[PDB]
């Protein structure tokens, strides 16, 4: 796991095999991407205009098996800059600002061909904050899917509630759930898979 | 369609597109202007200021055109592919009454279809100066957005327009009507005519 | 001629010739004479004003033109003009002496190059300036100046020649703006500073405006 | 040696040699031992404080050093150190876990390379953090806790090792009572392996 | 003879072939003498509570690299060059509390005798003593500018005729005095000295 030249070699191999603009399909099956959200913070919450500002830890994984190697005497994982990798084109449907990445833009590649990209993000969303002061709290739903690939090319999926959530927040997390969802729009005949993350939270009392 | 996931067939189409594609040159065919279809679909309203007459909107910008030099036989290969928009010509659209840089909320990819059609449909948050009077009244306020090609006159580029289903439930405002008109203006600066789509939007507060 | 404007292959060749000849970092001087650059502002919107700090926020259309005849070609059977990315062309290095923010370009960064070596670049720009705003409430309006000059090139290399004057200054201006424009004028100035024995040419633009209603 | 240092050609050759031996995307691990990165925060200012929202704005000088023997050269008759743009060098991927903004880098982005293989990267950063701010308008003051860790590399590849009004501003509204720096290894339920990090405790109060 | 376009492009080519942008241009084993002056253009704001100050200043940097020099007998005396092609000094304000914002194009003059001039106009926020701004004596704010990564054996900053000369007449504030001075500090992390120039600005509000 710890020879610089072995790492430089693995990296070199990934840079040949990997085509960054082409989706990594195997055997006529959609690429199976698994998304999961962990919340880190809730910073602002406007009940008049229906917006929140959050920081979340976005764990995405997929399998590009052509990147795989034998690791019996070499390292099992390495870090690659994401400009050298195809990453999925996920978008959050009810975002109202550009996503702001707060972490170095690197992925792990695992010798079985698995790719993990888990950046931490700040973003404002437009959502229902009705009930944020009550005891049963508000429920804001976030929708996240593949922007330009339909369900026959990219298949999204959902992989404790407050394990990484700051203790210095004004808000508290009651429950967080994730549901897979295939949806068609009147524009395009094809479906787009998304994950709907439903966060249930309230102000602290 | 059944052959939509050959990673190799896909890579080959991307390669092909990158060779034929001339990103800086308008893809005219047969001495006709490029016809570009332009439409908005509103997603949200974020800020309304009745004093200064401004509005923040997130709208979904539907833009399509064709370049038959990119076409291919898709009988046994993928029907569409995604392409980074730096590899294709894109039209230089501009909103005349906009007062801030447009902010693109989605990945900057276009779809290319086997028949030579190109679809670029970004989601955009932008700020416009427009008439926002009547917004607390039953008829509502009517605000227009004028979107035309900036450098190419009508002789080279024409823009044509092709209810808020994708409009947020949680917005403070409600849409009443959305119409789309085609204008063709000659400015006192240049002897030629620039075309544009006008998008009139009637909207009002809820309660 | 206008009849051949669209032939895709012809346009590409013109774009190719332009890149082979254009030197983006060199002033296109002709015959021991300075490069003449025509400058015209047209105001679009006056976004905000602060009478206490003396700042304004404007959107203007900045029309700029100049000649490089080494770019010319025979338009007898060819497109008369084409659009070019400005990264492929020399562009004048104009600065706003009293800008207090970076310029934000609103529009696509493309120039039109015409078949006789004329280049037009007219972006739309939002910028914040520092100027005299007192009077803005009265009926005679306020009067705010903006100096714009060549930063690193002096008069014998670049001369900004005033493109004035209107009609017409209230034409591209938002009618839905809190403010209205009385008059606009332009002046060519030529200043020699402490540092350099060389003189820099600038264009002073005066905008007279008041709050409506 | 100190005499050499000013030879424009000698430096050019050193800088050439570094760009060739340096691979920016590979951790400079030697001997099967995890790269040791020494980190150190010196505070410079405390600017925006919100007691209601638990946010703070700080300008701090981050001091980072590590060792890469492959970059080393015989400096008997050449310069002992040179400046290098960090685009030419591997730099560790550090990240503040409680930062709620993107770091704003206030200084030129150069590192120093010493001829014995030490690399020194010491940028001045402004950044907003989410932390315990209550107690700030009182004498024992507040106690914030920034944590700085290796994002994608775990303990077997990168290991952080720790190491104060000297560089702090006397024109700050705030003043500093104590600063401590502990090493911390923690395992998150996602990945089997542990990540090293440095909890920097800052103790400070408003004036008067 | 300053305008022959071919002579310019040739000079610009010679400059790119011999110039190494990442290497300090030292000569005869002496440090590089970088000369620095600040002329103030404006003051945007002042916060008495927090000791912040927003200022627009014209930074005047000049230094020599005799390896760029050419014979200007029948070619131009000077030319403009993108700073990406040249080595440029890594200056920094110790008491800056914001990213510097360059308001001007990033071009340097090169003079044929080997001299380089980089003179950008900059907008930056500083933290400094601001008390006394309303009083007739005025407040005194100190900016400390120095070389960040290069110590004194490598780069030395030397300050080089009245202010209120490029200073905006429309400012709330007026400048009472400006003095430049040179210090040389060693910090407890590293045994080599770093030179800086402290610009002292004495100013007050107007009546
Ligand atoms: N997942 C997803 N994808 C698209 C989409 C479809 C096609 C294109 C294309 F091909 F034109 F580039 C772009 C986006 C649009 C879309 N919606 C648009 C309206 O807001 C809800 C989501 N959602
Ligand atoms: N569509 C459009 N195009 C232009 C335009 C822009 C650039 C050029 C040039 F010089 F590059 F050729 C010409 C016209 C100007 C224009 N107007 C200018 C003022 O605002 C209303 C619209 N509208
Ligand atoms: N047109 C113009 N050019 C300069 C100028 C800029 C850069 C250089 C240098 F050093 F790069 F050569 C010289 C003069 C400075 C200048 N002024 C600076 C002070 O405010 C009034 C305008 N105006
Ligand atoms: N040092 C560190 N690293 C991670 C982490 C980031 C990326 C990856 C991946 F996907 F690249 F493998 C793994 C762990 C996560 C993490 N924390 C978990 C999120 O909350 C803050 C602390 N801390
Ligand atoms: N001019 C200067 N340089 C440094 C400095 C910067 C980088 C490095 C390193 F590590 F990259 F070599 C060393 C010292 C530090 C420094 N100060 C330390 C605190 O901030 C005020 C002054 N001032
Ligand atoms: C993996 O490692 C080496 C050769 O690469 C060898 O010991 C072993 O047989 C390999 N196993 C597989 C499944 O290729
Ligand atoms: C499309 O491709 C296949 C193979 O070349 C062929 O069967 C079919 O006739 C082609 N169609 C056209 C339009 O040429
Ligand atoms: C352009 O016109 C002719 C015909 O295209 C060409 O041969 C000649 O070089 C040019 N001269 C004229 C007539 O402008
Ligand atoms: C380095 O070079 C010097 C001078 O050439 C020589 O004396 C020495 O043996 C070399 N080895 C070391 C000390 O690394
Ligand atoms: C330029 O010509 C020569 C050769 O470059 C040079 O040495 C001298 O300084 C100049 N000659 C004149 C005419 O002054």
């Amino acid at each position: 796991d710890d020879d610089k030249l072995d790492r430089a070699d693995i990296l070199y191999n990934i840079r040949q095999t990997s085509r960054p603009d082409v989706i990594p399909t195997q055997r006529d099956r959609p690429v199976a991407v698994s998304v999961s959200l962990k919340f880190i913070n809730i910073l602002e919450v406007n009940e008049i205009t229906n917006e929140v500002d959050v920081v979340f830890w976005q764990q995405t994984t997929w399998s590009d098996r052509t990147l795989a190697w034998n690791s019996s005497h070499s390292p099992d994982q390495v870090s690659v800059p994401i400009s050298s990798l195809w990453v999925p084109d996920l978008a959050a449907y009810n975002a109202i600002s550009k996503p702001e990445v707060l972490t170095p833009q690197l992925a792990r590649v695992v010798s079985d061909g698995e790719v993990l990209y888990m950046p931490s993000i700040r973003q404002r969303f437009s959502c229902d904050v009705s009930g944020v002061d009550t005891e049963s709290g508000a429920t804001c739903r976030i929708k996240i899917g593949s922007w330009t690939h339909h369900s026959r090319e990219i298949s999204v999926d959902p992989t404790d509630d407050s394990e990484y959530f700051s203790q210095y927040s004004r808000f508290e997390i009651l429950d967080v759930t994730q549901k897979k969802n295939s949806v068609t729009y009147s524009c395009c005949p094809e479906a787009y898979e998304d994950v709907e993350v439903s966060l249930n939270f309230r102000k602290k009392g």
